[PDB]
C-alpha cells in the first residue's frame, strides 16, 4: 500500500496472535454528539426477491462521498470542544479488524498536543471492497482481466453502491437528521446517495475520548411504526468455478447456510468491517444483498438473488467479532502514539506477514 523509506523508524510492531488477545471490556453504546443528512426508506418489496424471482441491479448515479476525518468539516469543528481522537467508521473498521485483513492497508495518524486524527490516504484503494481476500487462493489474475483483483474490489464497490440505493424509495421523501448532509451543497441534495451521519462519543478510558462520523444508509417502518435504521451491503458473486465457491442460483433456495458458510471465510474482513460499522452507528439491522454476474464473462451486468437481515450484534457473535477485542486493538494504537511527540505516524499491515507496524515518518511525507 505504501513504500517504507530508509529514515522511517519503527516504533512498535504486533503480530496478530498478539493483536487478538487485545482486550478493553466495558466499553458503553457510542453517544450521539451531532446526526446529519438524510436517508431513504427502504422498500420491503426487495424482502422478497429470491432465486426464482430474481431482479436486474440498477445503475444509480448518485455522489458517494468517502471523507477522511482531518477533511471533515464536522469533526474539524467538533475537535475544537469534544474529545481527544478523531476517526471514522471506516477507518475504525479497518484497525478494529485487522487480523483479518490479508491485503495490505496503511492509516496515517496525526499527533497535534493531546490530539490524535486518524485518517486515510485518498489516492489509494483504501475505499475499495475487496474480493476473496481471505481465500485459501486469493484471485491470481494480471491487471488487464475482469477477474484481476483489482478489477473484482472495482465491480464489488459499483455493486454495492447500486444495491444500497436500489432497494430504497427513490421516488419519496427522505428521513431527515436535524443538520443537513455536511459533504454537499443543497444543490446536491437530488444527487448525494442516502445517507445519515452520526457523529458519535465513546469514553475509551486512560483519559481517551474518541469522536468518529457513524452512518445509516437507511431507514425502515418497524414492526409497529417504530423507526429503524440499516446498514445495507450486497455480498457478490463473480464466477462460482473459477473462486471454487458454492453456485448460488444452485445453493440459496436449499442451502443458504453454506452459502453464507463460504462468505464468511473467503471474505472474512469485508463482512467484519461491515459489521462493526453497523455497530459503532446503532443499526438496528444489517441487511445483504445476495448479487451475482448475469453471466460470468460479463462484470458490467448483475441480478439481485436473495436478500437477507440480521440484527447486528447476532451477526457480530455469528462471525466471532468481539468488540472487546476491537477495542483493545485501538486502545493499544492510541497508546502507541499519544507516548510520541507532536507529529506524523503510519500504521500498516505488511503485504507478507500477519502484523502490523507503527513507524513515525517525516511530517512532510503525507
Amino acid at each position: 500500500s505504501v513504500t517504507v523509506r530508509p529514515d522511517w523508524v519503527t516504533i512498535e510492531e504486533m503480530d496478530f496472535p498478539r493483536l487478538s488477545k487485545l482486550t478493553l471490556p466495558g466499553v458503553k453504546e457510542g453517544e450521539d454528539v451531532l446526526c446529519c443528512g438524510a436517508v431513504e426508506y427502504y422498500d420491503k418489496s426487495y424482502d422478497r426477491v429470491n432465486v426464482k424471482n430474481e431482479k436486474p441491479l440498477q445503475r444509480i448515479d448518485r455522489i458517494f462521498h468517502t471523507v477522511t476525518t482531518t477533511d471533515d468539516p464536522v469533526i474539524r469543528k467538533l475537535s475544537k470542544t469534544e474529545g481527544n481522537v478523531y476517526a471514522t467508521d471506516a477507518i475504525l473498521a479497518t484497525i478494529m479488524c485487522c487480523t483479518r485483513s490479508n491485503y495490505s492497508w496503511d492509516i496515517v495518524i496525526e499527533k497535534i498536543g493531546n490530539k490524535l486524527f486518524f485518517d486515510k490516504r485518498d489516492n489509494t484503494e483504501f475505499d475499495l471492497l475487496t474480493v476473496n481476500e481471505t481465500s485459501v487462493e486469493p484471485p491470481q489474475d494480471d491487471g488487464n482481466s475482469l477477474n484481476s483483483p483489482r478489477n473484482l474490489a472495482l465491480e464489488a464497490t459499483f455493486i454495492n453502491h447500486n444495491f444500497s440505493q436500489q432497494v430504497l424509495k427513490s421516488n419519496e421523501p427522505r428521513y431527515k437528521f436535524d443538520e443537513p448532509n455536511p459533504f454537499i451543497s443543497e444543490e446536491e441534495e437530488g444527487e448525494v446517495a442516502s445517507v445519515a451521519y452520526r457523529y458519535r462519543k465513546w469514553d475509551l478510558n486512560n483519559g481517551i475520548t474518541l469522536i468518529a462520523r457513524c452512518e445509516h444508509d437507511a431507514v425502515m417502518q418497524g414492526p409497529n411504526n417504530e423507526t429503524q435504521f440499516l446498514t445495507i451491503k450486497a455480498l457478490n458473486e463473480w464466477d462460482s468455478k473459477l473462486a471454487n465457491g458454492v453456485e448460488w442460483r444452485r445453493k440459496l433456495d436449499t442451502q443458504r447456510g453454506a452459502v453464507l458458510a463460504n462468505e464468511l471465510r473467503n471474505n472474512a474482513c469485508k463482512l467484519a468491517k461491515w459489521t462493526v460499522q453497523a455497530l459503532l452507528a446503532g443499526s438496528d439491522q444489517l441487511k445483504f444483498g445476495y448479487v451475482s454476474r448475469a453471466s460470468v464473462r460479463d462484470s458490467s451486468k448483475h441480478v439481485i438473488l436473495e436478500t437477507q437481515q440480521y440484527k447486528p450484534n447476532e451477526f457480530a457473535t455469528q462471525i466471532n467479532l468481539n468488540m472487546d477485542n476491537a477495542w483493545g486493538i485501538l486502545r493499544c494504537i492510541i497508546d502507541i502514539c499519544m507516548n510520541q511527540k507532536d507529529g506524523k505516524y503510519l500504521i500498516m499491515k505488511d503485504p507478507n506477514k500477519p502484523m502490523i507496524r507503527l513507524y513515525d515518518i517525516p511530517d512532510n511525507t503525507f
